[PDB]
C-alpha cells in the first residue's frame, strides 16, 4: 500500500485505486497501474525528472528502504498475483530485491525527488511505475 502526495494529485496503483480514488479521477491507465486522484492540501512529495538508473525504494514487508539499481522505463512481462494474472505493463522500470504484492505504493526516490512507485516483480525482482514520464503532475 502507498500514495505519492505531490500537489492536490494523489498517485496510486490503479488496483489498490479506492472508490473515492475513482469518484476523484484525474488520469489512469491500466498496462502503466497507475491512478491519479484529486485532493483538498497540496503534498509533501516533490517528483524526480531525470535518467538516474539508481536510487532506493521503500519495501514494506522488510520495512526497510533497500539502494537498488534499476532499469529505463520500458515495456516487461509480469507473472500471476492476487490482482492481476500473467500480462505485460509498461513503462515499468525493474531492479533486483525482495517485492510481495503487498509491496505495491512503497516509493522509489533518487537526488531529484520520486521516481516512482513499487507495482510489479517476483523472483527476487521488484517493479516500479515510473511517474518522471508524467510532467503535468507539477502544475494546474
Ligand atoms: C511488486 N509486485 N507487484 C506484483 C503485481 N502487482 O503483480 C508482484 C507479483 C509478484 C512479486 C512482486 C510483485
Ligand atoms: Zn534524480
Amino acid at each position: 500500500s502507498g500514495a505519492i502526495y505531490v500537489g492536490n494529485y494523489r498517485v496510486v496503483n490503479r488496483h489498490l485505486a479506492t472508490h473515492n480514488d475513482w469518484a476523484n479521477l484525474v488520469w489512469e491507465d491500466s498496462s502503466r497501474d497507475l491512478l491519479v486522484s484529486s485532493t483538498t492540501a497540496q503534498g509533501c512529495d516533490t517528483i524526480a525528472r531525470c535518467d538516474c538508473q539508481t536510487g532506493v525504494y521503500y519495501c514494506s514487508s522488510r520495512r526497510k528502504h533497500y539502494p537498488v539499481s534499476f532499469s529505463k522505463p520500458s515495456l516487461i512481462f509480469v507473472e500471476a498475483s492476487e490482482y492481476y494474472p500473467a500480462r505485460y505493463q509498461s513503462h515499468l522500470m525493474l531492479a533486483v530485491g525482495h517485492s510481495e504484492p503487498g509491496d505495491c505504493g512503497g516509493i522509489l526516490r533518487c537526488q531529484h525527488g520520486v521516481v516512482g512507485i513499487v507495482s510489479t516483480g517476483g523472483n527476487g525482482l521488484v517493479g516500479f511505475a515510473d511517474v518522471r514520464d508524467l510532467l503535468w503532475l507539477d502544475e494546474e
